């Protein structure tokens, strides 16, 4: 089997992308926010505190007949963000562009912190690394992905995020029509539970690649590209007037600016990233100050190649029985 879906632009800024998402019987179709950092699959439904829902779509399990509460289950997770989730556990049918699986558990919100609530596009997440970060308990729960591994063609899915336009996820196949060139694959490390893997290195603009290794992690739920400090340092130098602003939380610049592009290696690869890409436009609006799509990773405690940079690639997530990414220029 396989499976093809559009993925939207949430904002005029690609601060995320939604996916429209089927689940239950007759079909309610949620739009998700496709998280290759995270490993649970949970929705806004008819058990949300009411004053924690503003203006989602929810699902109710009651008008699912295939519905079947998980008996003493509970999940609870927070992100990187700060926000978090929490409630009890249904299975349902899932199906993400035509591809479905029977019996997946999916984390029906108690409560949601107010980054959600504030969110009206979002009508939850859809989490799509290693099954190992799942929260439920007390058993731990699969995910989409691999619930559905064992009936795709191959053993993929691949992540083509657009640039201020849609996208597509695929599953089970490599749509070659996709991308230029060929694509490179690089190793992955998964005992974080992360798509982790190393780049090998970086070039500013039309300046000559620096051959180093960066360890991160593949996440299309994240908005912008987190690097060590260095990296950061050395793009936002070749801005005029660019700056780290403590008070703003980044580096921001003169919106006026022509920005460098930026690339990352993978393997003997090289992925570009355009300069637009990496301009999240005015700091507060009417400002002649705007936000950087590349920011330091120092206090994260990792680094993160997120949607800055994996919109300017074709990603393919080989979830093998020995995991890979490749890359791909487009």
């Amino acid at each position: 089997s396989t499976g093809s879906a559009t993925t939207t632009p949430i904002d005029s800024l690609d601060d995320a992308y939604i996916t429209p998402v089927q689940i239950g019987t007759p079909a309610q179709t949620l739009n998700l926010d496709f998280d290759t950092g995270s490993s649970d699959l949970w929705v806004f439904s008819s058990e949300t505190t009411a004053s924690e829902v503003d203006g989602q779509t929810i699902y109710t399990p009651s008008k699912s007949t295939t519905a079947k509460l998980l008996s003493g289950a509970t999940w609870s997770i927070s992100y990187g963000d700060g926000s978090s989730s929490s409630g009890d556990v249904y299975t349902d049918t899932v199906s993400v562009g035509g591809l479905t699986v029977t019996g997946q558990a999916v984390e029906s919100a108690k409560k949601v912190s107010s980054s959600f609530t504030e969110d009206s596009t979002i009508d939850g997440l859809l989490g799509l690394a290693f099954s190992t970060l799942n929260t439920v308990s007390p058993t731990q729960q699969k995910t989409f992905f691999d619930n559905a591994k064992a009936s795709l063609d191959s053993p993929v899915f691949t992540a083509d995020l657009g640039y201020h336009a849609p996208g597509t996820y695929n599953f089970g196949f490599i749509d070659t029509t996709a991308y230029t060139g060929s694509i490179t694959y690089t190793a992955v490390s998964t005992k974080q539970g992360f798509w982790e893997w190393t780049s090998t290195g970086y070039a500013v603009g039309s300046g000559t690649f620096k051959s180093t290794s960066i360890d991160g992690i593949a996440d299309t739920g994240t908005t912008l590209l987190y690097l060590p400090a260095t990296v950061v340092s050395a793009y936002w130098a070749q801005v005029s007037g660019a700056k780290s602003s403590s008070s703003v939380g980044g580096y921001v610049f003169p919106c006026s600016a022509t920005l460098p592009s930026f690339t990352f290696g993978v393997g003997s690869a090289r992925i570009v990233i355009p300069g637009d890409y990496i301009d999240f436009g005015p700091i507060s609006t009417g400002s002649s100050s705007c936000f950087g799509g590349i920011q330091s990773s120092a206090g994260i405690g990792i680094n993160i190649f997120g949607d800055v940079a994996l919109k300017a690639a074709f990603v393919v997530f080989n979830g093998a029985t020995t995991p890979t990414l490749g890359f791909a220029s487009k």
